[PDB]
């Protein structure tokens, strides 16, 4: 279709498949295993990239190119990188992906939203796609094609690391919050078919519908152990959500380091094949997680070239290797040279990746739009997280009698008010893992508002505010206070750093509460991925809040305490009485709750 060097795959006006397949044709085996190979930033640089072919890079927690880097600089890095690969002999662009798991959260000045069991305490799907259409332009902010959510783990036990992860308990919930997958990726058109990928272009990303499957499932919520449950209750709990993604088109799905009844995910071919591909009709591309392949195998890493044939073999078509691409590369090439591996294999997954890729457009829009890099941390786009974080708010208690004044909503003119409590003045464990670094962090560590910082802004001018992180019980009973707002909770963490037997939060925390609600009335705000250990706490206090992890717009905390909007958030997990009934959840036969899911008092605005 027209000059004399035309090239059909590089034509924009073609049909994806024929433009997949023209390509197809024309590639080298190392061309082929070098599009479904992914590498680590940390490890690329041009010649790397060029040289073997390489068709994806990530950004894993907290690899980035400086701390405090700019959008722009994430451009660079990003268009760098892509420019390596545009020089191939075929001009493969690479796809970037990155944990955008609530904002574009290892950036600097990015928003960073309220983590999903927050999110499902909401019951509001179209929050959710709004939340993926904003965190899908700050994502653009930096150059990035693709972010690896959404998470529809179901967490059946909240000794779960990753439970905050999880938008609930409830297979229902996670299904109606599928809707991050049109955010970020643009609405699906009348005619489309389940199981094809889509993205809309260069304003949206690729979505990754992750962990393949029963990751929320593990034997006393270890990560990445064992789910041991028959097809019956996989397909009852673990699954459902994933027909929901391919109805709305996801472009890629993250396989599980979990087994299920003993068999590696990454090594599932009944599963990953038999189901995925061959009943949902996924046509997208499946990805491997961080090692995935290596973790088939006990000790990690102890038989590679096991790992490399399985994993292929299963169904997988990209790896995540991140870090060993040439030792992947020679294994995966030795295989297809020696007949292991079939051409038809390699075929297929070089298919879903290069579908995937033309698709989204990126053929067309290879590089970042520098016009994006305003959509960083966007006022818009706050005050979206701020009705999101408000919406999360689970009141449990208001009032410590049924004929006691309600406490909240507060008022705004007092004389003199303490704010208190280790999460009070902290912006990092408000945001919780996955924001900065992998793991979370203390402290100041990007922007955004603490609780502290939002009662300072929402008070009148006449009310003094008082803090003290951890004050003793003469400083609040000699202190002339009117009320006190006490924040305590959990500390950040991602993944088997989170997994915990006693989900009892650490001290000081009950201390404070303790010796602040013993002067004087208090209303305490819980910071947590999870439901932690609460009578303690609730016995303490008037009025206690379960807020989550509610991100950087700690005003969403203070628009429900005086009372600008009601509580309207319902727990999307039970509440346990104690962790020697875990796990215990709604629909149970022996369900003995401390508070069911559903459950939240409300309040009216003022
Ligand atoms: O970051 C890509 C994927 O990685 C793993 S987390 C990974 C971790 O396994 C590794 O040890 O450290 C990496 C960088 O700190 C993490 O990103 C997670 O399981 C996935 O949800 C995530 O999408
Ligand atoms: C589950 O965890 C135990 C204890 O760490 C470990 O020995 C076992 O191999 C794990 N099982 C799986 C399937 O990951
Ligand atoms: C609870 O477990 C966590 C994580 O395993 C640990 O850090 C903490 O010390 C434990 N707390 C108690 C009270 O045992
Ligand atoms: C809140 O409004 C509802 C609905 O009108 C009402 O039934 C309830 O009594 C109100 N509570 C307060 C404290 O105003």
């Amino acid at each position: 279709h027209h000059a004399a060097d035309y090239v059909l795959y590089k034509d924009a006006t073609k049909p994806v498949e024929d433009r997949v397949a023209d390509l197809l044709g024309r590639m080298t085996l190392a061309e082929k295993i070098g599009q479904m190979t992914q590498i680590e930033r940390l490890v690329a640089t041009p010649d790397v990239l060029r040289d073997n072919f390489i068709g994806s890079l990530l950004s894993g927690g907290g690899s980035v190119p400086r701390k405090g880097a700019t959008a722009k600089e994430w451009q660079d890095m990003v268009d760098g990188f892509q420019k390596a690969c545009m020089s191939t002999r075929l001009g493969i662009p690479m796809i970037y992906g990155i944990d955008a798991v609530h904002g574009q959260n290892n950036v600097y000045g990015a928003t960073i939203f309220p983590h999903n069991v927050g999110l499902g305490a909401t019951r509001d799907p179209y929050l959710v796609k709004r939340i993926g259409e904003a965190t899908a332009l700050e994502v653009r902010a930096t150059g990035i094609q693709y972010a690896f959510a959404p998470c529809i783990a179901v967490c059946r036990d909240p000794r779960w690391g990753r439970c905050y992860e999880s938008y609930s308990e409830d297979r229902r919930i996670v299904q109606s919050m599928t809707e991050l997958i049109p955010g970020l990726q643009g609405d699906v058109p009348k005619d489309f078919t389940s199981g094809m990928p889509f993205v809309a272009g260069k304003n949206k990303v690729a979505a990754c519908a992750k962990h393949f499957v029963g990751d929320g499932g593990t034997v006393d919520g270890i990560n990445e152990n064992n789910t041991i449950i028959n097809r019956e209750g996989l397909m009852n709990i673990h699954m459902p959500a994933y027909k929901n993604a391919m109805d709305k088109g996801v472009s890629t799905v993250m396989i599980s380091y979990s087994s299920w009844n003993g068999v590696k995910m990454h090594a599932n071919q009944d599963l990953v094949t038999g189901y995925l591909k061959d009943t949902l009709k996924f046509k997208g591309f499946v990805i491997s997680d961080f090692e995935g392949i290596d973790r088939i195998t006990t000790p990690a890493g102890s038989d590679y070239s096991y790992s490399v044939k399985a994993s292929i073999l299963a169904g997988l078509d990209m790896i995540m290797v991140p870090n060993k691409y040439q030792q992947f590369i020679s294994i995966l090439t030795g295989h297809v040279n020696g007949g292991v591996i079939p051409m038809s294999r390699i075929d297929d997954a070089v298919t879903r990746i290069l579908r995937v890729k033309f698709t989204m457009g990126l053929f067309e829009n290879p590089y970042a739009d520098p016009a994006m890099a305003e959509q960083l941390g966007k006022q818009e786009h706050r005050d979206l997280a701020r009705e999101a974080a408000r919406k999360s708010l689970v009141l449990l208690k208001n009032g410590k009698t049924s004929t006691d004044a309600p406490l909240l909503p507060l008022p705004k003119k007092a004389p003199k008010i303490l704010v208190a409590g280790s999460h009070a003045d902290n912006l990092g464990y408000q945001c919780g893992g996955w924001t900065i670094e992998w793991q979370g962090d203390t402290g100041r560590t990007t922007v955004g508002t603490t609780i502290l910082e939002a009662v300072k802004a929402a008070v009148d001018p006449s009310t003094v505010v008082v803090f003290a992180e951890n004050p003793d019980a003469e400083f609040v009973k000699s202190g002339g206070f009117s009320y006190a707002i006490v924040a305590v909770g959990e500390h950040p963490y991602t993944e088997t750093k989170g997994d915990n037997l006693n989900l009892t939060i650490p001290e000081p925390g009950l201390s404070t509460v303790q010796a602040v609600c013993g002067g004087v009335r208090c209303a305490t705000v819980l910071i947590s991925g999870r439901p932690v250990v609460v009578q303690p706490l609730l016995a303490a206090s008037d009025a206690l809040v379960a807020a989550w992890l509610p991100g950087s717009e700690g005003q969403g905390v203070t628009d429900a305490l005086f009372g600008d909007f009601g509580f309207t958030g319902r727990l999307p997990r039970t509440w346990f009485k104690s962790v020697d009934q875990l796990p215990m959840n709604v629909g149970d036969a022996h369900y003995d709750p401390l508070f069911r899911l559903g459950y939240g008092l409300t309040t009216n605005a003022t």
